[PDB]
Formats: C-alpha cells, structure tokens, sequence
C-alpha cells in the first residue's frame, strides 16, 4: 500500500515569505481561472484509489471533469462535462450540474469539497487545508504562456468523505489519506501550446515538487523549472533537464497525440529521477484539446543530494490546441 498521509500544519507557515497574493482571497469564483484536487485515498476498508476533480472558467464555456483510478485493479473511470458560465461571486461554489468544488468554510481553507455525481464517477470529498502551501515560482507567480500566472498547490490536506464504487459508497480513512489542492488563474488567453506538469510526494521527507515543463514562444525560451516547498516553509526554484520516453506510449482517445507514458527529470542542484505512469489509459477526454487532459498517477524511484529515494505523484499533460 502507498503510505497517504496528511500533513498537520499551517497552510501559510511562518509568512515569513512574502507570497504575492493571499490564499483565501484568491479562491472565490470572481477570481476566475482553475480549481483542482487529486486525492490519494485510503478507504476505511483498506482499498486505495486516486480521485480527480477539475473546474475550469473560460470565456468561452466552463467544465467540470473528474476521474477515479484503483489502485489494486487500474479500473479507471472518467467524464467532462461542459457548462457556460461561472456564477461571479464573492464565494468559491462552482459547478456544472450536480458535481464541482466549493468551499465549506469561511477562510476557503478549513473545509473545501469536491464532489461529482455522475455514472461510474460519483463521490463526495472534503478537505482541510492542513498542509504549507507551495507557492509556484517562489511567491505565487510566474509567465505562463504570453503573460503571468498566479498558482498555489496544498500538498497534504487532510480528507473525509467517500466514494462510490461498484454501488458501495467506501468511506475515506483520514489517517491514511491526502489531497493535493491547486489553485490557478491567470491574466492572458494566449497559454503555451502544452505542457506537462508534475506533482511528486517523496513520503520520507517533507519535499513537495511541483514543476513545469512548455515552450515559451513569445520569448522564444524553453521553461523547465521545479518550485520544491521543503520544510519550515523553505522553496526552492531550480531549474530541471525533462526527457519524455515513450518505450511506452498511450494513444489519446481522440486520435490526436500519442502520449509518453515514462520520464526522467534531472533537477539542478536537488536529484534525478526516474517516473512511470502507474497505468496505460489515465486520460480525461475531452471534445477539443483544452477539454482533454492525461492526468495520470505516477510512481517514481531517484536519488535526491545522492541518497536514493522513492515516491508517487501525478503527472499531467495538456495541450491548449492540438497545432502546436
Ligand atoms: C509539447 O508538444 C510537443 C508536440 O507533441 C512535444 O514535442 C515533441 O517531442 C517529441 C519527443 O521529444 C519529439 O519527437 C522526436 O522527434 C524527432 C524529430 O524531430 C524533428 O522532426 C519533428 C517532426 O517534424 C515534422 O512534423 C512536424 C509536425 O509533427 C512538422 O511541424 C515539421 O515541419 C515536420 O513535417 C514533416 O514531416 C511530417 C511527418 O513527421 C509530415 O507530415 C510533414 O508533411 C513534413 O514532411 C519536428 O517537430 C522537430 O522539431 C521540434 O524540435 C526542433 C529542434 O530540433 C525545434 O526547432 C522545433 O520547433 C520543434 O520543437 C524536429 O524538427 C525524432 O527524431 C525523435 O525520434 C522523436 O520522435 C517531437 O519532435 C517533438 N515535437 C515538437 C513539435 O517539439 C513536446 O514534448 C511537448 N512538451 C511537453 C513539455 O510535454
Ligand atoms: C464580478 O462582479 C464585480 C462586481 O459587480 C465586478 O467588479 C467584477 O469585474 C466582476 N468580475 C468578472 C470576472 O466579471
Ligand atoms: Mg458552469
């Protein structure tokens, strides 16, 4: 069994770092942009699944999307759905019919819920933001296609509720459980062609990666670069080597992109590491290219400051348009 866990911290720390935005002002529906979980879940009768739920505001439609893997079986389900528009409010309830994510708490840190009801993908997940946030780029932003994105991941937040599989509604043990929360909005349409992202726990320690991979085309540069939030709300923003493999391959659904289904990331300064997808078709599929997305849970074996280590996370590849 993978060792989930949540974190039992502060989600700011010290605020010795003096991070470009605050979290709970950041979250409502009027800030527009995405809102994203991946749950690492153990059930109270000892099965495991990661779970995935997303709402993205665009102009011109919305979506909800969301996926289930066992992690004993590799059975997979998943669904996008498309809505309109984003109610503009000064409180976090998104939504496209009877699934979304919405904040049960005032801060929109000590409770927030995702949650879907739709055939082979129903579940209904809280969490409690008990985890130090990862502010992406060092304080919260970075270029991110032609202008500026604005990004904060909750690594290890404690979580309750359950999922239904197979007509049985499991119960999610919160001793043995997490959810990565992440928080996206930007300022510009024009977002790189694609990219692929990674989100690595290593359970020894206290590192959490989050680490993007794109052209940038307006600058003409490559972006590669980890944020790691370490301990004691220590970040770091290093630079990485990415190589995709594609001994194995998945194709997309929609006939458009051949996935690579293996990684190597060389992190300056901090490790390397060698990632495989757990399973072949972990593919949200979508009717264009931002609908679609590879959201694919990982497992991965590396050294970090030349001791070896092991670890899992998610990696994510997305393209914005399928004419790179
Ligand atoms: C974001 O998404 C992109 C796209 O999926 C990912 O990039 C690809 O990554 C893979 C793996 O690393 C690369 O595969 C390697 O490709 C090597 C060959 O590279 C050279 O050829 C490429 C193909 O060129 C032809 O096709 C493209 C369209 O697919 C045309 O634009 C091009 O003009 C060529 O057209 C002719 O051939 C096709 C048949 O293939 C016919 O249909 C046409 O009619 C033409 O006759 C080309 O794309 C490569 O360019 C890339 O790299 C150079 C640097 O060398 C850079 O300058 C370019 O701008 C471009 O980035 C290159 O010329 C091959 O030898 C090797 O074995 C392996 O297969 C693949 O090339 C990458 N493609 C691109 C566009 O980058 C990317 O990884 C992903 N990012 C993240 C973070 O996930
Ligand atoms: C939401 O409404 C407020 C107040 O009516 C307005 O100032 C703001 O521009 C709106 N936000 C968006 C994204 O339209
Ligand atoms: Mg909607």
């Amino acid at each position: 069994k993978f060792p989930f866990k949540p974190e039992n911290s502060k989600t700011t720390g010290t605020n010795a770092i003096p991070i470009v935005y605050g979290l709970s002002e950041s979250q409502p529906n009027s800030v527009g942009g995405s809102w994203w979980s991946s749950s690492y879940i153990t059930t109270t009768n000892n099965e495991q699944y990661v779970v995935l739920a997303h709402y993205l505001d665009n102009p011109v439609y919305t979506y909800f999307r969301a996926s289930t893997l066992n992690l004993e079986t590799n059975e997979y389900h998943q669904y996008v759905t498309v809505g309109s528009s984003t109610p503009n409010i000064t409180t976090l309830d998104v939504s496209v019919g009877n699934n979304g994510i919405k904040s049960e708490s005032e801060d929109n840190l000590s409770k927030l819920r995702s949650y879907s009801n739709h055939d082979n993908v129903t579940f209904d997940i809280t969490y409690d933001a008990t985890t130090g946030a990862v502010a992406n780029g060092g304080a919260g932003t970075f270029q991110f296609g032609e202008g500026l994105t604005w990004e904060f991941g909750l690594p290890s937040a404690k979580t309750e509720g359950s999922l239904t599989v197979h007509g049985e509604k499991l119960a999610i043990d919160p001793a043995k459980s997490h959810t990565w929360y992440d928080r996206q909005w930007g300022n510009t349409a024009a977002i790189p062609s694609n990219w692929t992202w990674f989100q690595l726990h290593i359970p020894s320690t206290e590192y959490k990666i989050s680490a993007w991979i794109f052209s940038d085309p307006f600058r003409n540069t490559e972006t590669r670069f980890a944020t790691i939030r370490g301990a004691n709300d220590e970040t770091l923003v290093l630079p990485l080597e990415f190589t995709p493999i594609y001994k194995r391959t998945y194709e997309s659904a929609t006939g458009r992109v051949t996935y690579p289904l293996d990684w190597k990331l060389k992190i300056s300064g901090f490790g390397d590491f060698k990632l495989s997808s757990y399973t072949e078709d972990q593919e949200l599929v979508g009717e264009d290219a931002l609908q679609t997305a590879y959201e694919g849970f990982i497992t991965f074996s590396g050294n970090v400051h030349s001791k070896p280590v092991q670890g899992y996370g998610l990696v994510e590849i997305v393209y914005s348009t399928w004419d790179v």
